[PDB]
């Protein structure tokens, strides 16, 4: 009877009729659900003069107070005759209007109506409230109307936990050669994972009858499956249900129309749901129909798109019912930089564990994972995925089917269909059920249909596992709070729109309005600066130092904001450059003003100088100052919360403030943005560049002798004369007997790598921690800090994107287990041969020993190691002692989307007693006739690919086609090398071709 007045807001959404409304979906402590409706207004901000003049009066208005309005138009000056920035003060009004309205000179137009709703009425989109029932009037069961939200929502109350309902889903469409088209191909499967308010999971998968034999259908029934003839007969406690395609589609329709909190897919918005919807419209007449919670608006499901070049398109469902249709694909692209956005890749990363072996032999390994085996509850997470997973991937390579599983709350025992190399321990990776679908569909039978069902339910459940892993629920709520937006808009809108809420709040708080009175000219800060290490291979340890949030702190330091910019002073020749510099310094001295040299904006200017006044904190610096403070708060709250549900909330809030802070740099460069400021953006880049160069100049050739650190240049502030002791010789608390020497080896936009002449990681960590302290106390200034992240032993690196090293972190000691770090690569287990592996391992082991001698040019190493290669290469080409085993390579057999490999295995099967069946793992080598000499052309090496079965013996009139293996090997070797012109000569001489260089 009585409504629970204690509610937690969980989404907000709009109808769009001619008679339109805002709706809240909330949840009570019991679990009841309350929809509340609010009238829609369009908000306008006007000056008090405009307000007084208004044609008919506005529906309503509230004063905002006096506010300054500042012209932020950027202008260049060829001298120091720079006019003051236009700035007026007036009383402002927020006005409300039920119909749209053109008001000739209204201000603050860039900000969103919804943002004004929350701000004006004092409502947090993720808040809990004791609603004042006095201000609600019922209109359906469960749906109330609220004319006065400010009063109705007046009692905010602390957050209480709530339960939520989820539908995760996946489909499977038939195909042979082309991508599935709705006009011809039927849906074969629809799988669903339902999570109830209780926490109960319900799995069910609907199989399409019409792609099976009547005999087969009856087999399925006899085996366990429910068969059904209409929607009416569906029983959701049956995990497997056979039915017609139309029934299947009507079931989808019934489920998709329900008001789940979240309907979650992987690429469902562009494919799965689009497919269901069109295939339904085809076979029956029917539409999927969404209604507002008061039944006033009804829309047909219709996928729309949103676009954003820097770049990608995203797809969105138009439901008007409060359900969040959430596509993990789009979200994962937005929120993570990854090599692949395929679901098998994303799952591999997310779900792995360490497997201690319990049995061996037959064709069945066995593993256990638990707290003992890897890390606390990392097995627990793997175990959850195993409930529905049917293929584990051992040690990065060996794909293999599960045979049995035992699962408890903390661990899993799992027996797999693989080969054998039984060490005590191995790495287990999850992901899909890998297959050849196209073949399965070609040979379709009952056992395949059941396999596909197992496959398809797992893809649905992968969405819930990823949703857990990526913490989307709490990120949505955190986003809603921070961005002052509906939960459903958080990951739909782009970064230039989500920043506007907290910006609007700050402008209100600082009683400030920023107005651009002119077309912005075009250009953004483009440049494409990418970063090349001084050398690739490292004999010695490398110390890693990160600036802390460099661009946020740069903006704070410089007070860089479009309205704190006094002007830009440009020059076309050195006479103007010099007069202007000396006038600059008289008229705009430090520390009140900072002056920043920027890449000049026109090809004929030789200098460009931005001058910022630091006396009154600018808008952008203050926004950033807020976001860092908020982040700090939540990081503390995170460490004082102890309930894991709380940990999740504060960890999300913290993360959300990182992200939005880091959005600001790019937004200063983006012309369609409320934070655009060409000068500020450029000045931010430029101040950051200098902080990297300064740190590097000081550390490059620095030495430590006695207790003293001799920095390589004086510790002078690069922007202006400073209070600080610039003396570069500095007392350290280290051992007097230590004597070491430092080299600035690599640095990028916010990071600096320092080589120390030492391999003793224990000492290297001692020293870096001290280097950290002295850098922060003596080298740096104001809000610039570094932290020392890690030591990198055996660094081999090519860029920040492609590198390999043993990482010993700050927490680490000499003798704990490293973290093998690999980045950007593509090899191992039969991309490359044992000959290559053995050669590269020797040429590294010999090259690192050649750098510990210290006796080198770039060339005395380069010549010495290209000599050694020639000899070893000509020797193997002559002696020929290395077994064929050392040149074998592997591959999986499968059907096409690949094309010449079907021809290869076909012709082997067609010509040999044995068959390589369509899921088998076969070996191969590059073999040619023995009367071919050293060949400097190449062909399609493909013609010399030769399957090597157990019988195979190398022809007396055949040779291992050594050239292919050498050319790949010397390619890897010249990219370890630093001298480039030597390397390109060797590679034309030996192989008649030009090498690759991973740039």
């Amino acid at each position: 009877g009585a409504m629970d007045p204690d509610v937690r807001c969980i989404n907000w959404f709009e109808s769009h009729g001619e008679n339109r409304f805002l709706y809240l979906k909330s949840r009570c402590r019991n679990g009841e659900t309350v929809f509340i409706r609010f009238p829609h207004y369009f908000y306008y901000v006007v000056t008090d003069e405009i307000y007084q003049s208004l044609s008919p009066p506005p529906f309503n208005a509230r004063p905002l107070g006096k506010m300054r309005t500042i012209d932020i138009d950027e202008t260049i000056s060829y001298n120091l005759d720079i006019k003051d920035r236009k700035c007026s003060v007036a009383d402002m009004w927020l006005i409300e209007e039920p119909k749209k309205r053109s008001i000739q000179n209204a201000t603050m137009d860039e900000f969103l109506n919804i943002s004004w709703f929350y701000i004006s009425n004092g409502i947090s989109p993720d808040g809990c409230y004791s609603l004042d029932e006095q201000y609600l009037t019922k209109i359906n069961n469960g749906c109330y109307h609220c004319d006065d939200p400010r009063n109705c929502f007046a009692k905010k109350i602390p957050r209480f936990d709530i339960p939520r309902s989820y539908l995760f889903l996946a489909i499977a469409c038939h195909f042979d050669k082309k991508f599935p088209s709705v006009f011809i191909n039927p849906i074969s499967h629809t799988s669903y994972c339902y999570i109830d308010l209780s926490g109960k999971r319900l799995l069910f998968t609907l199989i399409n009858e019409e792609m099976l034999t009547e005999q087969e259908i009856q087999e399925a029934v006899d085996r366990g499956c429910l068969r059904i003839q209409s929607l009416m007969e569906m029983d959701y406690e049956r995990e497997l249900v056979l039915c017609s395609e139309i029934v299947l589609l009507r079931i989808a329709k019934q489920l998709l129309e329900l008001t789940f909190d979240y309907v979650v897919t992987f690429n469902g918005h562009n494919f799965d749901l689009r497919y269901i919807t069109n295939r339904l419209e085809l076979l029956t007449g029917e539409k999927i129909i969404f209604r507002s919670p008061d039944k006033k608006e009804a829309v047909h499901l219709c996928i729309y798109e949103r676009n954003q070049s820097s770049a990608n398109t995203t797809f969105h469902v138009n439901n008007n019912n409060g359900t969040i249709f959430f596509d993990l694909y789009s979200f994962i692209q937005k929120s993570e930089k990854l090599d692949s956005y395929k679901l098998d890749s994303i799952s591999k990363n997310a779900f792995s564990c360490m497997g201690k072996v319990l049995n061996r032999g037959v064709r069945e390994m066995t593993f256990i994972g638990d707290d003992t085996t890897d890390a606390k509850g990392k097995a627990a997470a793997f175990a959850k995925v195993l409930t529905t997973g049917n293929y584990v991937t051992v040690d990065e390579d060996i794909i293999c089917k599960v045979i049995r599983k035992d699962i408890w709350e903390n661990g899993f025992k799992v027996v797999l269909l693989c080969p054998t190399l039984p060490n005590d321990t191995y790495k287990l990776s999850f992901g899909k059920d890998d297959v050849d679908l196209a073949q399965m569909y070609k040979d379709y039978n009952l056992n395949i249909a059941l396999d596909m069902a197992r496959y398809c339910i797992h893809d649905a459940c992968l969405c819930q596992y990823l949703w857990e892993y990526y913490g989307v629920e709490t990120k949505t709520d955190a986003g809603a709070s921070t961005y002052v937006l509906p939960q459903s808009m958080v990951f739909e809108y782009r970064a230039s729109t989500v920043i506007k809420g907290p910006l609007l709040k700050l402008l209100l708080e600082t009683k400030t309005i920023l107005v651009r009175s002119e077309t912005k000219q075009k250009f953004p800060y483009e440049g494409g600066k990418v970063f090349a290490p001084k050398q690739k291979m490292f004999s010695n340890n490398v110390l890693i130092f990160d600036y802390n949030s460099l661009y946020p702190n740069v903006c704070i330091f410089g007070n860089l904001s479009p309205e704190t910019l006094v002007g830009v002073v440009v020059s076309t020749n050195r006479l103007e450059e010099e007069i202007n510099n000396q006038l600059l310094l008289q008229k705009y001295p430090p520390p009140r003003y900072i002056t920043v040299h920027c890449e000049p904006r026109l090809p004929n200017l030789i200098s460009e100088i931005a001058i910022f006044d630091r006396s009154i904190e600018g808008t952008i610096p203050r926004l950033l100052r807020t976001f860092l403070a908020e982040r700090a708060r939540y990081k503390k709250m995170l460490k004082q919360a102890t309930s894991s549900t709380e940990k999740a909330i504060y960890d999300s809030m913290q993360y959300t403030y990182k992200i939005v802070a880091n959005s600001v740099y790019g937004l200063m460069g983006f012309r369609n943005s409320a934070l655009y400021s060409y000068a500020s953006a450029k000045s931010c880049t430029s101040i950051g560049r200098r902080m990297i160069l300064y740190l590097e100049s000081v550390l490059n050739g620095a030495e430590l002798s006695n207790g003293m650190l001799r920095f390589a240049n004086p510790l002078s502030n690069p922007f202006y004369m400073d209070d600080r002791d610039i003396n570069p010789i500095v007392k350290t608390s280290l051992p007097i007997d230590y004597r070491f020497r430092f080299r600035s080896v690599y640095g990028d936009t916010d990071s600096v790598f320092t080589e120390i002449d030492s391999q003793d990681v224990d000492k290297s960590i001692e020293i870096a921690k001290e280097l950290e302290r002295l850098i922060n106390n003596r080298v740096l200034f104001n809000n610039f800090k570094i932290e020392f992240e890690a030591v990198y032993k055996n660094l081999i690196m090519q860029s920040k994107k492609k590198y390999t090293t043993m990482k010993y972190s700050a927490s680490s000691n000499s003798k704990s287990v490293p973290e093998r770090i690999n980045k950007g690569t593509s090899e191992t287990r039969r991309d490359v041969s044992k000959f290559h592996k053995n050669m590269i391992k020797t040429y590294k082991t010999r090259l690192s020993e050649m750098l510990s001698e210290g006796r080198m040019n770039s060339n005395q190493v380069c010549i010495d190691i290209l000599r050694s290669l020639e000899t070893d290469l000509r020797s193997e080409f002559d002696s020929r002692s290395s077994p064929l085993e050392l040149f074998m390579l592997s591959r999986m057999h499968h059907s096409n989307y690949d094309n010449p490999n079907m021809y290869l295995v076909t012709e082997y099967n067609k010509n040999n007693p044995e068959t390589i069946e369509l899921g088998e793992r076969y070996y191969f080598a590059y073999i040619c006739p023995a009367n071919v000499p050293w060949t400097k052309k190449l062909v399609n090496i493909k013609t010399y690919e030769t399957i090597i079965d157990r019988s195979f013996k190398l022809g007396s009139d055949q040779r291992i086609f050594y050239e292919v293996y050498f050319k790949r090997l010397t390619s890897e070797i010249v990219n370890l090398l630093d001298n480039k012109v030597l390397c390109i000569s060797f590679f034309e001489r030996m192989f008649g071709s030009k090498p690759t260089f991973y740039e």
